[PDB]
């Protein structure tokens, strides 16, 4: 659980995706320091051009790195499931467009924290904001509202992401999420609270592959 996260932990992310028949893979590498809620990762589309905008994959591409204040430590489901880990499932509904369904397994492999994801996108509009690549390369501040799901010995979350459209508008992405432990050990089921995130997206000027450099800070809040 928590003791596994007192220092800097290497992270690996592997994603297999199919969006309207457009198949792609992403590999990511980096590290997290949960003491500071800090994530630093670089993602590469190992199959060529990514067929969706990178910002639409940020949420899919390790909430165990959230900074939980000491006074909220009893509410940290995500680290409590480690090292065996948890399954994270979402439906991401893009307003007036298609949806992503994701399934991910997050666990330790040796001293590395691994996020293995399958992503399936359907009902996208061929030159909507997603398949038509009309979204700005940025990602806004928001809140992830978590509640306990005692029935499944896990948690649920809901939240809205607003992606900036190059024309000045916004593309809403409604997120519904469920997490459940993989292992048999006891887990921490939290009182209602939220995660607050700050995200910065950049490019490696020496990288020729389609990629995303991502810096996030994530803090739990909502109980004081
Ligand atoms: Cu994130
Ligand atoms: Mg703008």
């Amino acid at each position: 659980g928590e003791e596994l996260f007192t220092g800097v932990v290497p992270i690996l992310v592997e994603l297999d995706g199919d969006v309207n028949g457009h198949k792609f893979s992403v590999s990511g590498e980096g590290e997290g320091d949960a003491t500071y809620g800090k994530l630093t990762l670089k993602f590469i589309c190992t199959t060529g051009k990514l067929p969706v905008p990178w910002p639409t994959l940020v949420t899919t591409l390790v909430q165990c790195f959230s900074r939980y204040p000491d006074h909220m430590k009893q509410h940290d489901f995500f680290k409590s499931a480690m090292p065996e880990g948890y399954v994270q499932e979402r439906t991401i509904s893009f307003k007036d467009d298609g949806n992503y369904k994701t399934r991910a397994e997050v666990k330790f492999e040796g001293d590395t924290l691994v996020n293995r994801i399958e992503l399936k996108g359907i009902d996208f509009k061929e030159d909507g904001n997603i398949l038509g690549h009309k979204l700005e390369y940025n990602f806004n501040s928001g809140n992830v509202y978590i509640t306990a799901d005692k029935q499944k010995n896990g948690i649920k979350a809901n939240f809205k992401i607003r992606h900036n459209i190059e024309d000045g508008s916004v593309q809403l992405a409604d997120h519904y999420q469920q997490n459940t432990p993989i292992g048999d050990g006891p887990v921490l089921l939290p009182d209602n609270h939220y995660l607050s995130t700050q995200s910065a997206l950049s490019k490696d000027p020496n990288e020729k592959r389609d990629h995303m450099v991502l810096l996030e800070f994530v803090t739990a809040a909502g109980i004081t």
